């Protein structure tokens, strides 16, 4: 049985609740599994929180609402479609530490990195861990969901982590301390796969799923870690193909790119087909896949309505989900 599920960007593109309801109902409707929610990015930090001062009850251009969220989640779960939330952590972490650093300035400065605005020290520091703690006990009570108790998942990011190749080690370490603090709440952790080296593999908690959408190359020129690889050491992966199965909606798009997307899916999406170094559409015949997602990042859509959004995602959901 593979899961097929619809990742959603809410953090570089604001969208309605009304927008999110009409795409699960798309995806409910072609039999899709899961929705993951990714609301956490350097632009913005994109649902209520009370730990970092969001707490408006009004329908806003910043964030959804809790009400908004939950009622979101609900009308999801009554569809039978898991929601699972998505808090990119430490890199991709702008937004909320932007937020951190108006509610106290002293503790911005006691938890992000010297170098970078957009990551949270993850190089062993205890303060960084217990705020970034304090968020996730926020995140995991707001996304309970117990129709689907046991089966619930988070995703923890792990993407892009500036010096994660050299301090892996200290990467690791602080996404396993996460996934303790997620699976104290019975959910499963999720990471990307693209900062995970030869040399953590070893450590990482393989209670992690690993989000697999493209493979790395390491500072050596050497291929970094294939779906093989994870397999060997005990991990499950999804694929994330950034290619097949990654689509930024735009205001520039028409109708015939939107077409051109579905006729170069047909024969490019597979859902064990991975992004592969020397193959972009790798097939592997490992027994450690669990499913597969279609993504829609949010970056190019600056101009783009609410209404011309559906335009563009309803039909991809469709077709993915068919395929
Ligand atoms: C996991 C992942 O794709 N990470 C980043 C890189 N990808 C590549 C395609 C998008 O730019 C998207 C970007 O929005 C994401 O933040």
């Amino acid at each position: 049985d593979q899961e097929k599920g619809i990742t959603i960007d809410i953090s570089r593109k604001h969208y309605t609740v009304e927008t999110l309801k009409s795409l699960v109902d798309e995806i409910s409707y072609n039999g899709g599994n899961y929705v993951q929610l990714h609301f956490s990015d350097n632009e913005n930090y994109a649902i209520a929180s009370e730990y970092l001062g969001q707490s408006s009850e009004n329908t806003n251009n910043t964030y959804l609402t809790k009400n908004e969220l939950l009622s979101l989640i609900a009308y999801s779960n009554d569809k039978d479609i898991l929601v699972i939330p998505d808090i990119d952590l430490p890199a991709h972490s702008k937004g909320w530490l932007e937020l951190i650093k108006k509610k106290d300035v002293k503790l911005y400065n006691d938890i992000v990195t010297d170098y970078s605005e957009e990551t949270l020290d993850y190089y062993d520091n205890r303060v960084a861990l217990d705020t970034v703690n304090q968020l996730l006990d926020e995140v995991l009570d707001l996304f309970y969901q117990p129709k689907f108790e046991g089966k619930q998942r988070i995703v923890l990011g792990g993407d892009e982590v500036s010096g994660s190749e050299v301090h892996q080690l200290d990467f690791i370490d602080f996404m396993n301390q996460i996934a303790s603090t997620v699976k104290e709440s019975k959910y499963e952790p999720q990471m990307w796969n693209d900062s995970i080296t030869s040399e953590g593999i070893a450590n990482l908690d393989d209670s992690f799923s690993i989000l697999y959408w493209q493979q790395s190359t390491l500072s050596s020129g050497e291929e970094s870690l294939n779906v093989e690889d994870f397999e060997n050491w005990g991990f499950s992966v999804y694929n994330y193909n950034a290619y097949s199965l990654y689509f930024l909606p735009s205001n520039g798009f028409t109708q015939e790119d939107i077409n051109e997307q579905m006729d170069y899916m047909n024969w490019a999406y597979a859902h064990n087909k991975f992004f592969y170094i020397s193959d972009y559409y790798h097939a592997v015949e490992t027994s450690n896949v669990k499913g597969s997602s279609l993504t829609f990042w949010g970056e190019h859509a600056t101009d783009l309505s609410q209404k011309k959004l559906l335009k563009q995602e309803l039909p991809l959901i469709r077709h993915y989900l068919n395929l």
